[PDB]
């Protein structure tokens, strides 16, 4: 029957989902490794053994132990990101959406959740596979990984807590796929890993890590590239890390056997509870536990591996939102609220430029500072909070991306890029934080098609605009349909670097985005804080 | 009779001069100094001693020994301020036009001719001062003082070169104005100092030197103030040049003694021909023979003097032109030439940027660059050309007036500020090159009211209203006719920091004259360059 798939782990049962007046079917909860539980704790993942009897598919898997945002408690904004299932270290599954009737050969899209490395889950309404899945015939899969310490923590060295098993996690599930899909229809051949924010860093880590190239055709990258400046931290950085949250924790600090002991008997909560407390810096968007630059996933400096084309060459379609800054200015810098407009004093500024670049010595602050102040106009509480806003996405996220881009373009065969600037008619989060991180993902899974959740007919449309640009990506590694009407997205060439805006207008097309400020932060910038 | 006035050096008898269909008297080359020849070169100067009989003062007098721009011969741009006259070491002389018939007690403005320290002629046509007497009713002085080694070679320690002694030149005729000025019907309780480009920064230096500051009442800068990084250099700096000029010309170098005797045998045409050889850098902008921050003219730095408010503290106008550079880069600078457009390549603007500022490292040189460029639009001929142009103002006169105005304010008794942006209708250097430094001078003057000249009508409202603006400043310390029906040019003040532009087009009123790019070339490139 159409829910019954043998795989080689063995059978799973899936159930048939409605889908806009039709249905699929859904696997859901398919387990891709051992349960990372007890002491096999911040170890590399291991296959999962084959089982017996039918695996139920048919509800969701817990999600990964992990830090729960309680800020603004019963506001929809906040928990519609947080773990909508019990949380377990054991966690490690996938869920996968087939059309109906099941296919022969048809693209795979595999999604992987953002969250900073301390968060996210596969189950989460906005990334719901279904309407994709249904619309554009592909076959969808969501993974997990461990997050926070349990994948990240790093003791460069040791075997049993080596640091990156949260990015071997989600490798292990793309190996999966890779050996399985074909059973539920889906051609192996052509599998498309995509990711918003360190979701779409780690898309990627797996273009830049050896190890995992093979398993995928084509890549994502939403908001998010592996070069970002929270994506990745030093093996002495994350020793330096490791050893502090022991000693939160009262562990013996002797050796990495016994910290590693220590850590592994402490109830789950007991790390996430203390996780925030072994930052370096006063900071805002930068995160705990995340991968480490350790010589074996990453050969090399991610930057030495750009320069070199030490890398997958495939196509790859990638861009950001216009306001990436704004979530992380309202949770951590001061004069920032969610229900206030925000005007942003200059005191409050220039505290949310220290927040914004810890690791700046003070000449860095003024060069930063500097650059985006209007000195016509230094008291306009919207001109500073807004350029703070800018401040954060263009250091954290629109400049990386940049960077990473252009780099890749030199050596790979197809580059598309977008801008999305468009905000949901609906949006529970106040008008200052403009199109935040994250509010594309709707679109990219179709949200708007569903007449209940209040988006407006052009919405609906940008939706199916968006999913049939990834889908037709996935699927030739052009987001165009080859000889139709409709305006093209052009290529992304070294030499005239064109990339669209992404929204209800007719397409635009532009070149260079935020050339300017990205010349500051990738090339002035550092070699600023290299000399002083 | 009008034209003979007995004054406390002796009887000078002038000339009746026509100007516009009526007359004024002139009194023309008036020694106010002994001929500063032989023994005396480099000297401070000496009074002149009194004369028998009756000092002809009919005929212009000879101009100080200068270098003579002979880069466009008979081209009139550039020969309209070379040496009218001939050339002497005997050239310490005053110029007066006084109304007809003799006032009792007028307005005296004195003029300080530019020239980069280096020349300059109290004699040019276009520093006639007759329009200007006549239209206003003021007594005009022109007077002179030595450029070049001949005024600013530096030996600090000896009292044989000590330096400063054009400063000394220009500071003595202020003296004798002060004692003699009566006799020709002006009033020394009421006089202005102006100057351009170094005669503005020479007006800024009596400002500022404690022994200049009780010898005239009000000052008006035009393109130049006193701290300008052309103007002055340090003691230490001034010997070096004073040791290479003097190695230049094989003069023994055993002692200030010797040197200072051996430059003394020397025809002063021998100075003037190595003159520019003792630059330490490859650089525009950049005059050998200037100002020493000595600790006697100037008693400390500049800086210092300017935050403590160690000043005269009177009425100040100033201001400058829109197009500061283009000389200097047109005489100086790759790519540059009087009869193209002028665009420059992505090189040549590389290279107008080290020229530009010789005193900058990589990372200051790269700073400016990212200041200054458009990098959607890097490689267009006409935003290079004019990013140069704007650079080398910028730095060289607009934003060092810039901060002299805003330290001035804060202890002064009134500031007014302009910029001027009209270009002549008949001006004969190229477009590219704009509102040319000194170009405002032809208004001050009223030439434009001489039909002969190719001035429109409206030039010559824009020459009257200027030359009343100066005139009512100079007789009242307010440019503004009180309670007259027109524009009133507001007081710049230190929070609101008003200016207005002067040109053919009604009165507009801005703030805070080129602050993004002065906060650049005071606040954050003297920290960069401190710190690396
Ligand atoms: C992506 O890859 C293919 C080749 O691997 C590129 O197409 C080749 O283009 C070269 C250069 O014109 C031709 O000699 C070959 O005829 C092409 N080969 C094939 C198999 O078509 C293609 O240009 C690349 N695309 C980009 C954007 O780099
Ligand atoms: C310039 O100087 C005069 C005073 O030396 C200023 O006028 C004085 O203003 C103070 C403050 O209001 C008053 O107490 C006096 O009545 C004024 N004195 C005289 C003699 O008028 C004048 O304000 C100053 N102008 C500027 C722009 O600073
Ligand atoms: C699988 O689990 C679901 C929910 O727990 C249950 O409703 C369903 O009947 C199960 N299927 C079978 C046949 O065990
Ligand atoms: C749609 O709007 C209504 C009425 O304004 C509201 O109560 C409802 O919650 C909205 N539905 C969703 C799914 O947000
Ligand atoms: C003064 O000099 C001028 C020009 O050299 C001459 O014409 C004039 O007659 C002289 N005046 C007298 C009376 O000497
Ligand atoms: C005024 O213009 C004429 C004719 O174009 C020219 O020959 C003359 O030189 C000009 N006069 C001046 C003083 O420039």
């Amino acid at each position: 029957s159409e829910l019954l798939v043998n795989t080689k782990s063995g059978k799973v049962m899936g159930t048939r989902v409605p889908v806009l007046s039709s249905h699929i079917s859904a696997f859901l909860g398919i387990p891709f490794a051992e349960p990372p539980v007890g002491n096999m704790r911040f170890r590399r993942p291991e296959p999962k053994k084959p089982w017996s009897g039918v695996w139920n598919a048919s509800t969701y898997p817990n999600n990964c132990q992990q830090y729960v945002d309680e800020q603004f408690p019963g506001f929809s904004g906040s928990e519609m990101w947080n773990p909508n299932r019990e949380m377990s270290e054991d966690c490690l599954y996938l869920n996968i959406w087939v059309p109906s009737p099941r296919p022969k050969s048809t693209t795979v899209m595999v999604w992987i959740y953002g969250g900073g490395f301390y968060s996210g889950s596969s189950t989460l309404d906005v990334y719901n596979g279904k309407y994709l899945a249904y619309t554009e015939e592909v076959v969808l899969v969501s993974l997990s990984y461990r997050v926070g310490a349990f994948g990240f923590l790093a003791l460069h060295g040791s075997q049993e807590a080596p640091g990156n098993v949260g990015l071997l996690d989600q490798r292990m599930a793309l190996q999966w796929v890779h050996d399985n899909i074909q059973f539920f229809g889906g051609d192996p051949k052509t599998v498309t890993i995509f990711g918003e924010s360190a979701g779409g860093a780690s898309v990627g880590m797996h273009i830049l890590s050896p190890g995992s190239r093979d398993l995928f055709r084509r890549a994502i990258l939403q908001s998010g590239s592996p070069n970002c400046p929270w994506a990745s931290v030093s093996v002495a950085e994350g020793r330096r890390r490791a050893v502090e949250l022991g000693r939160n924790l009262n562990c013996n600090l002797n050796s990495d056997e016994e910290l590693i002991h220590c850590l592994r008997e402490k109830k789950p909560q007991e790390l996430i509870d203390v996780e925030w407390n072994v930052l370096p810096f006063d900071s805002i968007f930068r995160f705990s536990f995340v991968p480490v630059i350790d010589g074996e996933f990453f050969p090399t400096s991610l930057e030495s591996m750009l320069n070199s084309g030490n890398f997958k060459k495939t196509q790859i379609l990638l861009g950001v939102n216009k306001d990436e800054g704004s979530f992380f200015l309202l949770y951590g810098a001061p004069g920032f609220s969610k229900d206030s407009e925000s005007k942003i004093s200059r005191e409050d500024f220039m505290s949310g430029v220290k927040l914004s670049v810890p690791h700046a010595n003070d000449l860095g602050l003024d060069a930063v500072t500097l650059q985006y102040t209007d000195w016509m106009d230094d008291n306009n509480g919207i001109k500073n909070r807004d350029g703070l806003d800018d401040i954060v996405g263009d250091h954290n996220v629109i400049c990386p991306l940049m960077h990473f881009v252009n780099k890749y373009t030199k050596f790979g065969n197809g580059t598309y890029l977008y801008f999305f600037n468009h905000r949901a008619s609906n949006l529970v989060w106040p008008e200052w934080m403009g199109v935040i991180h994250g509010y594309e993902i709707e679109f990219v899974f179709g949200l708007p098609l569903v007449k209940e959740l209040n988006y407006t007919a052009e919405e609906e449309a940008l939706s199916r605009r968006i999913m049939h640009y990834w889908a037709t990506f996935a699927k030739t590694g052009n987001p165009n349909e080859p000889h139709s009407q409709e305006s093209k997205w052009p290529l992304f060439t070294t030499k005239e670097q064109k990339f669209i805006d992404l929204n209800t207008e007719p397409m635009k097309v532009h070149q260079r985005l935020r050339v300017q400020m990205c010349v500051f932060w990738n090339q002035f910038l550092p070699k600023l804080l290299n000399a002083t």
